[PDB]
């Protein structure tokens, strides 16, 4: 099975999302889904000694504007094994650009885990951990002479705005 | 692919069962299997800083009376990978209940390992082993709410008749 | 089944498919349960080794000992089980197990920078060559096992086993 192409966006889209993780938190190795197998893949070793501050993974059933799965970055105190799926929820929206692509990055939180529990919106994040992820995204290809831009941040109105066009791509391309 | 439902219970029941495990030992992340898909999921976080002391799964193409898969919980010395296949061997039963639901746990070990080749019922594990795991449930959902007892321990001849009421419930139920 | 059904490499024999089955620095041997594809364990070594390297299978390959390809990664991070890697050869194991021919290749991954420069065995450090080797002529001792290891092969002779193992495979069910 393909896990992307079998799943659903989510329970209770936009408030509660699916999370595939494909990279735990502490993960140098760059992995994503096999397009043919849904198997997981590694797709590079990070260039430089940095780590993937978060538990990177996908929202299943999505596309978006950089030809790719929505990304989705969910806070995990304990990093899940990869193929895990999180119900999570939307907190912000990292804005960034790769190469002239559109690759914005949803951020979002564990709806079973209580830590969370009054996490609702980008501003509920330490300012510290916000800076941090924009600035792995902004130097970890820089060894590979890609330049990214790192644009902003959006609240959480916005990235649930942003999953539902996701979702909506979805089903233009392969609906 | 539900790997719940296309494993069979073993390769010679009771003696020997296959552990699915979902949630390796030293987790704080309790994970379940995804009904739809067989994928692995998070369930919850657990509430409180503690930590699975086994290897913790269910047994394929089991039923329990309290509407889910038999648990099995398997002694590693090393943790495995969720969703990995263990030949092992039932030598207790933990008598819990869990908001009112008989909730029964096999105690087991690895065929494959040695180390446990003198393991066989549950009078052959430490006391002081017997009693951590007891209060790991007896109180990993106190913060939740959740009231939890402890009733004590069967034996393996015990252990292995609920298993087979267990597959009989499987059979009946599917 | 990722075995059956993944390609055996997208540029066969210079670039190939590692499907890892055992992380570099695992106790536990793990092997594909060949009818459902799930991870499944194998056996604990009896001994307190752990493998050097990621070990795994090439897929819709088969060989002389009667399973798929063994193959070798080189990681500096291990990766989790049942993870593809593109690498490249850069040379052979040759060693008997049980009076089997049970060669196993030696590759490093090609999105790794730092092994840019690895393209044949000699490009390896010797005590590295002479640290897996033992590892697989003792790993089996205290189980009564007898491992020979015969020597090491290069690329060439590395990329040639990979297109007479990916045949194998295609006269064995093709």
């Amino acid at each position: 099975m393909n896990p992307f192409h079998e799943l659903e966006p989510g329970p209770e889209v936009p408030e509660v999302v699916y999370a595939l993780i494909e990279i735990p938190k502490g993960s140098r190795n760059k992995y994503e889904l096999d397009k043919k197998t849904g198997l997981l893949k590694l797709d590079r070793v990070l260039y430089s000694p940095f780590f993937y501050p978060v538990d990177y993974g996908i929202i299943p059933q999505t596309w978006y504007d950089d030809g790719d799965p929505f990304d989705i970055m969910v806070i995990m105190r304990e990093p899940v094994y990869p193929l895990t799926i999180i119900e999570a929820r939307p907190i912000g929206i990292m804005k960034m650009e790769d190469s002239g692509d559109k690759d914005w990055k949803v951020l979002a939180v564990p709806v079973e885990d209580p830590y969370f529990n009054d996490w609702k919106d980008i501003s509920d994040v330490p300012k510290a951990f916000l800076d941090e992820i924009a600035h792995f995204f902004q130097r970890y290809k820089e060894l590979q002479g890609k330049t990214t831009k790192i644009e902003g941040w959006g609240n959480a109105e916005e990235a649930k705005r942003e999953i539902l066009r996701a979702i909506e791509m979805y089903k233009e391309k392969f609906g």
